[PDB]
């Protein structure tokens, strides 16, 4: 014990305020991120730290926050905490975004990175389904890294303000490009698109800027109550994306447009927002990789699963 408890091995040497820490690494001489969790009483915390735990270790890619190291005890019995050791960084586009205008050139070269982490995501049959600003790590030189897989989901099988239209109406990877869209109008503004104080506000923000949806945008919409929702509402007129962003590149805007398009049949694919001009400087699909290994309980077997899952850490 070394503080509740904060119990590191002897690799994790200093220590600055599940709890986060920062702590010095002692054999890789940088210092890092350590996550404590205590999931182990409660069935749904098992099922979030397994699926983080399963889908982070298959993952490797520059743009996806990665597992160093996984602390615990070396048997079940003991185990009570787990530590997920990660690379540290800076801080978070949320809080950069609180208080720092972005260039331009920042804008694309984050929207760059998070759609290359986004195309590897997609690529192993994962949703992420919780895109925001909080979930994008930076370190000192704009190094940009997705956090937070404990929500995501197979493509065959969250917060409200980068919530997709048809998850309120109906669902796939498309959702996740809604949000990306959502997070590229707030680099532009430093303000969220579309902060709803409810669920059917929501929609009210999306269809207050897009307008209302087409005839052939609501025929897509099987959903009678959805429907009849979205027919109960009074017209609104599309708002240009240049009354919002008059200081905005028309290439960020084009390509903003496609992103927060109603119809998630027509809004764009990851690889093709990766090919648009805006990320001209950028685009390169043989540096753009995709997944080696997509993917295809009570407490106790995830316990044990998240036993098993932690075993390549220990000293063996």
């Amino acid at each position: 014990v070394r503080g509740q408890v904060f119990d590191v091995g002897p690799r994790y040497t200093n220590l600055s305020y599940g709890m986060v820490c920062s702590a010095y690494d002692n054999l890789n001489k940088v210092r890092v991120a350590i996550k404590k969790i205590s999931p182990f009483e409660h069935q749904t915390y098992c099922q979030r730290t397994l699926r983080e735990i399963k889908i982070l270790l298959r993952f490797r890619h520059e743009n996806i926050i990665g597992i160093n190291d996984i602390i615990r005890a070396p048997t079940i019995e003991q185990m009570k905490d787990v530590y997920i050791v990660q690379d540290l960084m800076e801080t978070d586009l949320y809080k950069l975004l609180k208080t720092q205008h972005l260039s331009n050139d920042h804008i694309c070269y984050f929207l760059y990175q998070i759609l290359r982490g986004l195309k590897y995501i997609h690529s192993a049959n994962v949703l992420h389904r919780d895109l925001k600003p909080s979930n994008l790590l930076l370190n000192t030189t704009c190094d940009l890294k997705i956090l937070d897989f404990g929500l995501a989901r197979h493509t065959d099988d969250a917060t409200r303000w980068y919530r997709a239209p048809e998850i309120m109406l109906n669902y796939t990877k498309s959702i996740d490009i809604w949000s990306v869209g959502c997070i590229l109008a707030e680099m532009l503004s430093n303000r969220p698109i579309f902060p709803g104080k409810h669920y059917l506000d929501q929609l009210n923000h999306i269809l207050g800027i897009l307008g209302s949806p087409s005839q052939e945008d609501l025929n897509c919409i099987i959903n009678l109550k959805a429907r009849n929702y979205l027919l109960s509402l009074p017209h609104k007129n599309k708002v240009p994306w240049n009354r919002l962003f008059p200081n905005a590149d028309s290439k960020a805007l084009d390509l903003l447009d496609k992103m927060l398009t109603f119809n998630p049949h027509k809004r764009i694919e990851v690889e093709q927002a990766l090919a648009h001009p805006y990320l001209e400087q950028y685009y390169d699909p043989s540096d753009e990789p995709i997944a080696e290994a997509p993917f295809k309980l009570p407490k106790e077997k995830l316990k044990e699963l998240i036993f098993e899952e932690t075993a390549r850490f220990q000293p063996g």
